[PDB]
């Protein structure tokens, strides 16, 4: 199936930027959510869960048709805690009811990450709701416990290469793992809710220790009381992935603008763009707007 962007009617880019806003003026106000990090980080795994669903060689799933919203997707267990960032999200589409979920899901991340303090991303409009049937079933969105092998196999179906895996993993620079929700517990460093590349740094620099957490899961643990999954520990086994957290631990712009290319395109896997689409916009943060 082809899914071609329709832009939503009449709207342009100051339509967009008043989503931003709103959606950014809420992550300053709710400022309580998780323990004071903010809903920063849960609205940018909100983005990649809903993204990372596509199936590259038959186009199912993906950002495109918004399907979070129905209770298949909503309820695979992958994507525990991201109601939080549906709830958010929720006055932001009742103020802005013409917006797509897809549309308004991946612009939620795109903001998060920029209000974060994170690179500008470009973002297209003109993903389209599409009906119940067409959610993808759970199962699609990676596993914590595996190697470096897995996360490169699994990273294949999105059509992301070494380079581009191991940039997507700088987000995990934010908000935290939680017992309940994944069987991992503890942040995996202490700017969780601003984003850099601490996520290279800490797993060079930090001592580790392979440690069983209280659900008995294997994690990897700092005396700093960060922590790393087994998959973020894999990036520093594989030689080739070594390389490339040792670039990003050295060059914070570098990072930025491999992670900004990868998120936007982690975000438009599945979306045909036609020849005449509107270019992608880049909002303007708060801060940018004196707002
Ligand atoms: C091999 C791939 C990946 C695996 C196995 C993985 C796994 C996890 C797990 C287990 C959690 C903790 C969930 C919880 O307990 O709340 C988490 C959190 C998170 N992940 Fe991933 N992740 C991967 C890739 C990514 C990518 C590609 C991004 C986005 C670019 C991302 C962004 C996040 C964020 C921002 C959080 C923190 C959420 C919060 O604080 O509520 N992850 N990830």
């Amino acid at each position: 199936l082809v899914h071609v962007a329709s832009v939503e009617k009449g709207r342009s880019y100051e339509d967009f930027q008043k989503v931003y806003n709103a959606i950014a003026l809420k992550l300053r106000e709710d400022d309580e959510y998780d323990n004071y990090i903010g809903y920063g980080p849960v609205l940018v795994r909100l983005a990649w869960h809903t993204s990372g669903t596509w199936d590259k060689h038959d186009n199912t799933g993906g950002s495109y048709g918004g399907t979070y919203r129905f209770k298949k997707e909503f309820n695979d267990p992958s994507n525990a805690g991201l109601q939080n960032g549906f709830k958010f999200l929720e006055p932001i589409h009742k103020e802005f009811p013409w917006i797509s979920s897809g549309d308004l899901f991946s612009l939620g991340g795109v903001t998060a990450v920029q209000e974060m303090q994170g690179p500008k991303i470009p973002w297209r409009c003109g993903r389209v709701d599409t009906p119940e049937d067409t959610t993808p079933d759970n199962g699609r969105l990676p596993d914590a416990d595996k190697d470096a092998d897995y996360v490169r196999t699994f990273f294949q179906r999105l059509n992301m290469n070494d380079r581009e895996v191991v940039a997507l993993m700088g987000a995990h620079a934010l908000g935290k793992t939680h017992l309940k929700r994944s069987g991992y517990e503890g942040p995996w460093g202490a700017a969780n809710n601003v984003f850099t590349n601490e996520f290279y740094l800490n797993l060079l620099n930090e001592d580790w220790k392979l440690e069983k957490n209280d659900a008995n899961n294997e994690q990897w643990d700092s005396k700093s009381g960060y922590m790393m999954l087994p998959t973020d520990y894999s990036l520093i086994q594989d030689p080739k992935y070594l390389s490339i957290v040792k670039e990003y631990a050295n060059d914070q712009d570098k990072f930025f603008k491999d992670f900004s290319k990868a998120f936007e395109k982690l975000l438009e896997n599945g979306i045909t763009f036609p020849k005449d689409a509107p270019s992608p916009f880049i909002f303007k943060t708060l801060e940018e707007q004196g707002l």
